[PDB]
């Protein structure tokens, strides 16, 4: 198991997290060398919440509004934060790439903080910044043009808070939510799909890894056929379909989310939202944040898709 996640199961229903996922510090001064200025804002001290801004280089050296992009990282719902080296190195090169004012959530973690916390959290990240008098925020950032954006498990959350923004547009002015962004969203069910069985022995996310997740993550006594598990009602695709958000569902062949990933893309077509969908061939799950040249491919089409 330390072979697929880096945490100890104890005998008590709890985790320990023995192994140190590196981080990186905010850097929010453009004497700095980086190409992009980034620094951490305290959303929530009840529940440890904040949020890290990314704000590319570029955004000071002219006088325009870049598209607001609020991201959720990936994890299992059980591990990693905002500032997590593989996150924090993902975003800035999103922000140069696709050109993005990043507002990137460290939400709550399971089994600590089971589902629905970390979608309430999202939820708080959108009042919040609505609110938010923030000087990047308000100097370099256009409200007007909002994703919502998430990996894996943090495309789940992306996908749960879209679902409830929409509920609620009108309440969030002077922000727009214009689209939402699921690069591997993380989704299951009770019953193994095609992809599921297909790849019961990956040598990243096998069935037991999965199987275990949902456990530490789902309500108490819940199935993996619970709706924040599996997506698939759906009155509120009408609501996303009325609002004329576009949403984009990316993964790859050799992720056993595959099925439910495309799945949930045939629904949201099949019901008339506006869908982009990119569903490639090989690969593997998260390869976009260990391959400079996947990700990189992956930037001209969410730039495409941004404006």
């Amino acid at each position: 198991l330390l072979k697929y996640l880096p945490i100890v199961l104890n005998p008590d229903r709890t985790i320990t997290r023995p192994i140190q996922i590196p981080s990186t510090a905010a850097s929010p001064d453009p004497t700095s060398s980086s190409p992009v200025l980034t620094k951490d804002l305290a959303l929530n001290p009840l529940h440890n919440t904040f949020v890290r801004l990314f704000l590319p280089r570029h955004a000071l050296y002219n006088s325009a509004k870049l598209p607001l992009v609020v991201y959720f990282h990936g994890g299992g719902f059980i591990l990693f934060s905002a500032a997590s080296t593989i996150f924090h190195d993902f975003c800035c090169e999103m922000a140069v790439h696709a050109g993005v004012v990043i507002a990137s959530v460290d939400y709550r973690l399971a089994p600590e903080h089971r589902l629905p916390a970390a979608y309430d959290d999202a939820m708080e990240a959108l009042q919040w910044i609505k609110d938010s008098r923030d000087e990047w925020l308000t100097n370099f950032a256009d409200f007007s043009n909002c994703f919502i954006m998430g990996e894996s498990a943090g495309g789940n959350i992306a996908y749960h808070a879209g679902l409830r923004a929409a509920a609620v547009a009108d309440e969030l002015l002077p922000l727009k939510i214009k689209g939402l962004v699921l690069d591997e969203p993380g989704f299951g069910g009770s019953k193994r799909t095609g992809s599921e069985l297909r790849l019961a022995n990956d040598s990243r996310l096998p069935t037991f890894v999965l199987d275990l997740i949902w456990e530490l993550s789902l309500p108490m006594g819940a199935d993996r056929d619970h709706e924040y598990c599996n997506p698939t009602p759906l009155y509120s695709f009408d609501k996303i379909r009325s609002l004329g958000w576009r949403v984009m569902v990316v993964g790859c062949h050799g992720d056993p989310m595959i099925d439910r990933q495309m799945e949930l893309a045939e629904r949201l077509e099949k019901k008339g939202v506006d869908v982009v969908a990119q569903f490639d061939v090989g690969g593997y799950h998260a390869v976009k944040l260990e391959d400079p040249e996947k990700a990189k491919q992956f930037f001209v089409i969410l730039k495409k898709f941004v404006v």
